[PDB]
């Protein structure tokens, strides 16, 4: 039955535009138009990674929620292959069977592996699930690294600690455009929220760092953010605290280090979850817990496939997008932290690929987009349209979708209580 789904993405010729493609020879192109089927075959490719489905495939693996959600989508509205080729010996027409069939098999990847069984029946064939209402932690690592999470002493100052960057209670977040570090240094991007990071396939908007215990490892030695030469420096400064030394050594007995100070920051991270948003309440059955408005704003924005990129867990997260996907944006010049996974790969077709961000708690995280620069959610919204969708929508839907947005606002539990 995955077999069944390979045999129709080769039948169809969908590997001809989403896989990495030679210059195809000159009777597969329609007179008059080559250059827009050569855009044509670059923008499938662009948007979508049919490799990625293909291998997982392969592996009887987890096709991923983006990937699931991207096809669930163009299966519904009917959009592959673009209907200009479907006459072409080399591409195929998709009936009403096929596509029920490939719905219905999505649902069932779905089933297996991403729904969850507290979510009302209704809604668990979504491309969205609700943030678990708990994980398991270590309660006295945890109590250390929220700790941690608030001492200045791991900036060479004395004055930063992880906190004035991201606020607990201001959304996990300084509210800057970038980041001020010490020595007034300023920041390259912005510093998007701890809350439901550890829901992230990767941390940082280049994804360099695998896990929260390898993001710790960052901004404490970066001379941009903390900037203390070592964690030697940072250690003979925690050394004279008793009080945080002698619950340190009851966990870890090895003692002060970098791998014990990150690892215990990291459980800290993980009870930095918001759920109980109206609309995780209303995942779960509670039909009052959305407006009118806010059930219209979530079926627009599906209906415009911003659940393509930002789906799972936390709207977001889960994989890295190009931004100026259906439309080159307006740069105005091109900065390394504009570059984004490139950084990490090398990888050309990773140039301006940027984690997709987790819409959790959006309306809490202001100013928006990497570069800081865009300080509403109209604007981010509308900006989202033209430059990820090639689309353009009336302010109505637009105010209904920022509606839907902030039905996003979790709720979290203070660690102290
Ligand atoms: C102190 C120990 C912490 C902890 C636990 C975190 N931060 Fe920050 N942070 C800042 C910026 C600008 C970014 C993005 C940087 C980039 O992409 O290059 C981050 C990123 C993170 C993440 C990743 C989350 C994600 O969704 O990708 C996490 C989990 C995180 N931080 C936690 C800015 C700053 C600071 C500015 C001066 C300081 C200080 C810190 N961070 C410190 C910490
Ligand atoms: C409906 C059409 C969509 C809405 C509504 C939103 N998105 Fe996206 N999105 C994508 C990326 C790669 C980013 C980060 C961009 C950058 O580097 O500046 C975003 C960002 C947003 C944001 C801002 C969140 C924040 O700053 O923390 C919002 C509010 C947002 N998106 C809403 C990627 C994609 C994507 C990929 C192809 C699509 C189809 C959409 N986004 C669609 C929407
Ligand atoms: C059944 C075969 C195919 C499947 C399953 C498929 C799947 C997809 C998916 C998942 C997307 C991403 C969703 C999106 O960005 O809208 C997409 C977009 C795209 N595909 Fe394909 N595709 C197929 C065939 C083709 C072919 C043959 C071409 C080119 C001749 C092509 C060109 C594109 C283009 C240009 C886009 C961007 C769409 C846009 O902006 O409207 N696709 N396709
Ligand atoms: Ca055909
Ligand atoms: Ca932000
Ligand atoms: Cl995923």
């Amino acid at each position: 039955e995955n077999n069944k789904v390979l045999g129709f993405l080769r039948e169809k010729g969908c590997d001809y535009c989403h896989t990495p493609s030679a210059e195809l020879p000159a009777y597969y192109y329609i007179p008059g138009a080559k250059q827009l089927m050569d855009y044509d075959i670059k923008l499938g490719y662009k948007s979508f990674n049919l490799e990625a489905v293909r291998a997982a495939l392969l592996a009887d693996k987890p096709v991923s929620q983006s990937d699931l959600n991207k096809i669930e989508w163009v299966m519904q509205y009917e959009t592959m292959p673009p209907t200009r080729y479907t006459a072409l010996h080399w591409a195929g027409k998709v009936s009403d069977e096929e596509r029920a069939e490939i719905l219905a098999w999505i649902a069932k990847q779905r089933a297996e592996y991403y729904a969850s069984n507290d979510t009302a029946p209704e809604h668990r064939n979504e491309p969205v699930q609700p943030i678990p209402q708990k994980l398991p932690t270590d309660a006295q690592k945890v109590a250390l690294g929220f700790a941690l999470y608030h001492d200045p002493r791991l900036s060479a100052d004395s004055t930063i600690s992880c906190a004035h960057c991201h606020a607990l209670n201001a959304g996990g977040v300084d509210g800057r455009k970038t980041s001020i570090g010490v020595g007034g240094a300023v920041g390259p991007i912005n510093a998007p929220t701890v809350f439901n990071s550890v829901f992230n396939v990767e941390q940082f908007w280049d994804g360099r760092a695998a896990t929260l215990q390898d993001q710790a490892g960052g901004p404490p030695l970066n001379p941009i953010e903390m900037a203390s030469k070592s964690w030697d420096e940072i250690i003979a400064k925690l050394e004279k605290d008793p009080q945080l030394k002698t619950q340190f050594l009851e966990v870890y007995p090895q003692g002060f280090s970098g791998e014990n100070i990150t690892d215990a920051i990291a459980e800290f991270e993980k009870t930095l979850i918001t759920p109980d948003s109206p609309f995780d309440k209303w995942l779960r059955g509670d039909e009052n817990a959305l407006t009118a408005q806010q059930k219209k704003g979530y079926q627009l924005f599906k209906d415009n496939k911003c659940a393509t990129c930002h789906g799972g867990i936390i709207l977001g997260g889960r994989s890295f997008e190009p931004l100026g996907l259906k439309k080159d944006f307006n740069f105005g010049e091109i900065t390394a932290a504009d570059i984004g996974r490139m950084n990490v790969t090398k990888e050309e077709r990773d140039k301006l690929r940027q984690k997709v961000p987790g819409l959790r708690n959006v309306a809490l995280t202001a100013p928006y987009f990497h570069r800081g620069d865009v300080p509403t959610l109209d604007g981010a919204v509308k900006l989202m349209l033209r430059y990820q969708v090639g689309k353009e929508l009336p302010q109505e839907d637009v105010d209904d979708i920022v509606a839907f947005l902030h039905s996003l606002n979790g709720v979290y539990t203070p660690y102290m209580q």
